[PDB]
């Protein structure tokens, strides 16, 4: 971890327990935590903090509880607004790996509802609430009460079934999770859990679905450009 940790820091970035937190925009920062993959090395994870209005937004968990608590702990100090819900984007560790420290501070959480059928089956705790999505991708507004700026997309099956990716109203902003891949990136990374054939439409929906969006956020790279989708689309058509 250490090691890497020192490798992967740059000018904005500010350190505090564990974990890393750039500021990118006024209102949202990047949580990033790390998990040692032996064999592997260290792996990064980023997820999103949005402060609107009295209140903090999270979105996705650290890979641990501890991690995740720490997250709560830097929130209630430099923030200093209580979290009012969480979501996550997908079933997997580096996004749904802390919900029990989530509900252990009494925080309501959101996933996608087969993002919640699936985390047993994945090792995950469940979140609490259910999200549904229309037939055009967008999450319908009853499952999501209270959400601000905070605008829910499920674009189809990807990087896994589940995967959806949030845009934030008011700035330049959108997070694919897992899904997209840095526009220099070498390959699509886990394609374990992933499907094939609809890859790169999911990807071109999400595109889509935020069309102004300049700054694309991912689980395993900084922030970058539109060209991140256009890229993550290209490597996905030599998928299907
Ligand atoms: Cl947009």
């Amino acid at each position: 971890i250490r090691p890497t940790i020192g490798q992967q820091m740059e000018t904005g970035d500010q350190r505090f327990g564990d974990l890393v937190f750039r500021q990118l925009a006024p209102n949202v920062w990047q949580h990033t935590s790390y998990l040692d993959m032996p064999g592997f090395g260290a792996v990064a994870s980023n997820g999103l903090i949005v402060r609107d209005g009295g209140r903090v937004l999270v979105v996705d968990t650290a890979w641990t509880d501890d991690q995740t608590a720490q997250i709560l702990n830097w929130i209630k100090q430099e923030i200093n607004l209580p979290v009012a819900l969480a979501v996550v984007t997908h079933a997997h560790q580096d996004k749904m790996g802390g919900m029990d420290a989530l509900h252990a501070a009494g925080i309501a959480t959101y996933a996608n509802a087969l993002s919640n059928q699936l985390a047993p089956q994945e090792g995950m705790v469940a979140a609490q609430h259910s999200l549904t999505f229309a037939a055009n991708g967008w999450v319908e507004p009853a499952t999501a009460p209270n959400f601000g700026p905070l605008k829910v997309f499920y674009p189809g099956p990807g990087h896994t079934s589940d995967n959806i990716t949030v845009g934030i109203d008011g700035t330049d902003i959108a997070f694919g999770g897992c899904l997209i891949k840095d526009s220099k990136a070498k390959s699509l990374g886990n394609l374990g859990d992933a499907d094939t054939e609809h890859y790169a439409a999911s990807a071109r929906a999400f595109g889509a679905a935020f069309p102004k969006a300049s700054m694309i956020v991912m689980s395993h790279s900084a922030p970058d450009s539109r060209a991140a989708i256009t890229h993550t689309a290209r490597m996905a058509d030599k998928l299907r």
